[PDB]
């Protein structure tokens, strides 16, 4: 066990080893306060993630597990890893606070966008890096469900890795009006229209693709409806078929009250762009999921000609999510992060 100090910061206590120097708050959100800090053991500049009221009732015990759990087992080059996770008790009878410990990135696309001019090459190798991470996260069954720029870490070279995976989190509030936290998800899960899968992510690829392509939002809606007319007036209306996939009866019929309208010629949409960028763009853009590229198939797409190698583009081991449908009380699931926390072997 490693000896702990005690400071103050920002009217919280902080109790870390002491490998962790200099901490100097950054943010908080309503899941936990964040400080960066020098790891005297590995020479990084990290996050220290102290989380608020970790085990305050089965939802949030439950959700403190699910994002420990998830977050020890994503090891890829292009998805945040788990350096460090600890607690200052030195029992199950005394635990109550976990801290959690990943490199600082010290900015995201939305920055670099501002402060860079990107060619073409870049925007290839961003949205490959983003597609090898995801043909990794999906192998292991899980869905992001959140991609959006300020979900994706860049650096000086122009390496990209996923962070922020969707923990069930996000409020009505939240997803309310002229709101980025929206304008990336796909119309199936913005609507509830049906149980939705891994294909939501590939929708969200193709709405930052487009961004990167021609420097404006690609369905910067005021509100849930504004942004499906805005969705409906570039894909086309829904066809029979898709209208028999969508379970809520009064959200067919409401589909089934607007004027049916074509799909766009996407070279006169994207004008200028690479033939070949246009082409998958038009891939991912599909409303019925079912017919959406994956992440596997779009990696062998010609426009990532230059980036693409097929022996090193990994996938996950096995991942267990067999907890997802268990009834338990706060205690147990208190014990079993108790558990995550002490088998936690760090990286390499
Ligand atoms: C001019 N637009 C702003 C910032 C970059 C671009 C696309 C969106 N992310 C919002
Ligand atoms: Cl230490
Ligand atoms: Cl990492
Ligand atoms: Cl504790
Ligand atoms: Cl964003
Ligand atoms: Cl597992
Ligand atoms: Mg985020």
């Amino acid at each position: 066990r490693p000896t702990f100090y005690r400071q103050e910061l920002n009217k919280t206590i902080w109790e870390v080893p002491e490998r962790y120097q200099n901490l100097s708050p950054v943010g908080s959100g309503a899941y936990g306060s964040v400080c960066a800090a020098f790891d005297t053991k590995t020479g990084h500049r990290v996050a220290v993630k102290k989380l608020s009221r970790p085990f305050q009732s089965i939802i949030h015990a439950k959700r403190t597990y699910r994002e420990l759990r998830l977050l020890k087992h994503m090891k890829h080059e292009n998805v945040i890893g788990l350096l460090d996770v600890f607690t200052p008790a030195r029992s199950l009878e005394e635990f109550n606070d976990v801290y959690l410990v990943t490199h600082l990135m010290g900015a995201d696309l939305n920055n670099i966008v501002k402060c860079q001019k990107l060619t073409d090459d870049h925007v290839q190798f961003l949205i490959y890096q983003i597609l090898r991470g995801l043909k990794y996260i999906h192998s292991a069954d899980i869905i992001h469900r959140d991609l959006k720029p300020s979900n994706l870490a860049v650096n000086e070279d122009c390496e990209l890795k996923i962070l922020d995976f969707g923990l069930a989190r996000h409020t009505d509030d939240e997803m309310t009006g002229y709101v980025a936290t929206r304008w990336y998800r796909a119309p199936e899960i913005m609507l509830n229209w049906m149980h939705y899968n891994q294909t939501v992510d590939i929708w969200s690829v193709g709405c930052i693709m487009a961004e990167l392509l021609t420097g404006r939002t690609l369905f910067p809606g005021t509100d849930h409806i504004d942004q499906l007319k805005l969705i409906l007036r570039l894909v086309g209306t829904p066809g029979a078929e898709l209208l028999k996939k969508i379970s809520s009866e009064s959200a067919r019929n409401y589909i089934q009250s607007l004027a049916q309208m074509p799909k766009m010629n996407f070279a006169n949409v994207f004008i200028g762009a690479n033939p070949l960028a246009v082409d998958l763009l038009e891939k991912m853009l599909v409303l019925d999921s079912d017919k959406r590229i994956t992440a596997a198939q779009a990696l062998a797409h010609a426009y990532f000609a230059q980036y693409h190698d097929p022996d090193d583009e990994p996938v996950a081991d096995p991942y267990d999510q067999s907890f997802e449908s268990r009834d338990l009380l706060i205690d147990e699931w208190k014990s079993l992060t108790y558990d995550e926390v002490i088998s936690f072997v760090p990286p390499p």
